[PDB]
């Protein structure tokens, strides 16, 4: 029989153009059949009625019932491409940073400010004009303030008085804008945050996209805080610039992929001061608008499936050479 690869995610992701481009390519494998789980089934049917698969590609995004996906995996015991339990941790920036540190991955110096919502003023925070002290640790402006929830994209950057003060407020892109300047110089007074040193880059973020530990595509984009005006092409896509990862960065990608147990994994690098710092690990993310990435991503995933499952299906399989980017 065919090896079944099940795709289990919210429709917003499962029906995205990149997903469709990759799935049609995975379907080219002679012995693989792709089955995309309907969102209505994911949300409203018990896991016992979800379709069978032999390999499960499943990932959390807003509204996804991760507890059900875990229960399904436990019930059916499929080969899992992106580990589900790690996806609980990926939702919490504190957990993400803790894993990065445990793996010896360079990241910004940071401190966690946990605030009791019932008692917001008695947290370990002291604030001056050009700095904060978080659990006694000092951050001179510029510094970055991130909500502990990784799914909250309201990241603020606080500028020193010498540069005019105020702050840049980042958010999920709204049409042409990715951030806005605020005259507010004082930090947020409710919520829990990570405070971290600002890493000076050349004005770009490096976005990395792994497909297993030995492949990563990288590309760059204008730092969303620089002025908040998104660079768009004639198709309405964000302008992306060429990047080739150096040897250190290829190792970082290997480590992130394995540490988070996410075969398909996006994360962000800040190239600063002659090193590269991870500032965000998002888990499952596909590149938009690279034909070559669709080809490579589909072939690697299909080959991962065959390698793991061909023997139990009695299908002959010889491990082919794969590119690294
Ligand atoms: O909101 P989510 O998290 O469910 O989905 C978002 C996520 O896509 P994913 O699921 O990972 O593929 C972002 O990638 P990411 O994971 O690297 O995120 P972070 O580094 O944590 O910010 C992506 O930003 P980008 O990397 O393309 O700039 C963003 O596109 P959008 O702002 O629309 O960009 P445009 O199409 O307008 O240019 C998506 O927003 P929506 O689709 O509106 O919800
Ligand atoms: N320590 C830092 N130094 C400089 N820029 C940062 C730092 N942390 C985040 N940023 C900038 O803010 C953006 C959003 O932060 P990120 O941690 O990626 O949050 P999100 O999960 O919302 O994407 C980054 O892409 C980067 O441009
Ligand atoms: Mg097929
Ligand atoms: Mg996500
Ligand atoms: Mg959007
Ligand atoms: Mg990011
Ligand atoms: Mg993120």
């Amino acid at each position: 029989r065919q090896i079944v690869v099940g795709i289990c995610s919210m429709a917003k992701k499962s029906k995205s153009k990149p997903m469709k481009e990759i799935l049609e390519r995975i379907s080219l494998f002679k012995y693989i059949t792709v089955v995309v789980f309907e969102e209505e089934v994911i949300l409203n049917e018990p896991v016992e009625n979800w379709p069978l698969c032999d390999c499960l590609i499943s990932f959390h995004s807003k509204g996804f019932p991760l507890d059900k996906a875990v229960a399904y995996a436990k019930l059916r015991n499929p080969f899992v491409i992106n580990d589900l339990n790690m996806q609980y941790l990926i939702q919490d920036r504190r957990e993400v940073y803790s894993i990065l540190q445990a793996e010896g991955i360079l990241l910004p110096r940071y401190a966690i400010l946990n605030r009791d919502p019932n008692n917001p003023k008695e947290c370990n925070l002291i604030e001056g004009e050009d700095h904060v002290e978080v659990n006694g640790e000092v951050f001179q402006k510029p510094f970055v303030e991130k909500p502990v929830s990784a799914e909250d994209h309201n990241v603020y950057i606080y500028y020193p008085t010498s540069a005019g003060g105020g702050s840049q407020r980042l958010f999920r892109k709204i049409g042409s804008r990715s951030s806005v300047y605020s005259p507010e110089s004082n930090v947020r007074k409710t919520g829990s945050y990570i405070y971290e040193e600002f890493m000076p880059t050349d004005g770009t973020d490096v976005k990395v996209y792994t497909v297993g530990p030995d492949y990563a595509h990288a590309e760059a984009r204008k730092s969303p805080a620089l002025d908040g005006k998104v660079e768009r092409d004639s198709e309405g896509k964000e302008v992306r610039y060429p990047v080739i990862l150096n040897a250190r960065e290829k190792l970082i990608a290997w480590k992130v992929c394995l540490a988070f147990k996410q075969t398909v994994c996006g994360f962000d690098l800040l190239r600063a001061n002659g090193q590269s710092y991870v500032c965000d690990v998002n888990g499952f993310s596909f590149v938009k608008n690279s034909m070559k990435y669709y080809d490579d991503c589909a072939k690697i995933l299909g080959n991962i499936v065959m390698r793991e499952l061909a023997p139990q299906f009695h299908i002959p399989w010889s491990i082919p050479l794969e590119a690294e980017d």
